[PDB]
DNA sequence: CACCGGATAGA
DNA sequence: CTATCCGGTGA
């Protein structure tokens, strides 16, 4: 019973929008369900693949499948918009059935690169100027990423939007894309670099009280 | 495999 | 107060 379970505490350490790493919660950090994930304050929503304010920015996403229209690529990857499918019958996913827009969280990751909102799409110059999302790899991620962890969810850290644009996903309808490069000073987990740390912080899969 | 709570933002 | 939702189940 994860299905309908709420959080037992929350990050304070730090504000619901800061932009950035959670202080002190590294590179390589592992938590089995999406509502640990909220917890450590490293992506506090529940469900959705995106934080973010449309009016500031987004602070974190998560890989987790989920879109058919992500391409995993480690070091960068294109991350797909939400919406742009009918929920009804309370649900949470389905596959696409209308245009997405720049709307909402959307809108918000495009906030982050570093170029003003643009309604056709945006490319920063100094992409490492604009301002950081935290990036989460969640297992569901595995069908057809080989970065994704074998279990739960891990914190890969600081990527960055390059550029965004709108096209029609494999759906036939529109969907925002983001092309996020990782800027981080700590290696990838995935890598041997990352996995020493790892082990040489003590990082192990964190599992419900 | 139909559909539930809960966390958030935005109105 | 209401809409959104890259989860996660019991079966």
């Amino acid at each position: 019973g994860m299905a309908c379970v709420g959080r037992t505490t929350e990050c304070t350490i730090v504000p619901a929008n800061h932009f950035g790493p959670i202080p002190g919660v590294p590179v390589g950090t592992m938590w089995r369900f999406r509502v640990q994930v909220s917890e450590s304050g490293v992506h506090r929503p529940h469900v959705a693949g995106i934080h973010g304010r449309s009016n500031d920015g987004a602070y974190s996403l998560v890989l987790a499948g989920g879109y058919e229209d992500d391409v995993d690529n480690g070091n960068y990857f294109t991350y797909t918009g939400s919406g742009g499918r009918d929920l009804s019958g309370n649900k949470r996913t389905a596959g696409q059935s209308s245009d997405q827009k720049l709307t909402n969280n959307n809108r918000a990751l495009a906030l982050n690169c570093h170029s003003p909102i643009n309604e056709k799409g945006a490319e920063a110059e100094d992409w490492r100027q604009g301002k950081p999302v935290r990036v989460v790899r969640n297992m569901k991620g595995g069908k057809h990423s080989k970065y994704a962890p074998a279990e739960g969810n891990r914190y890969d850290g600081i990527y960055k939007v390059v550029k965004y644009w709108p096209e029609r996903g494999k759906s036939g309808f529109l969907v925002w894309r983001y092309l996020l490069r990782r800027d981080d000073t700590e290696p990838e987990p995935w890598t041997r670099e990352g996995k020493d740390r790892t082990r040489q912080l003590g990082l192990t899969m964190q599992y419900p009280e």
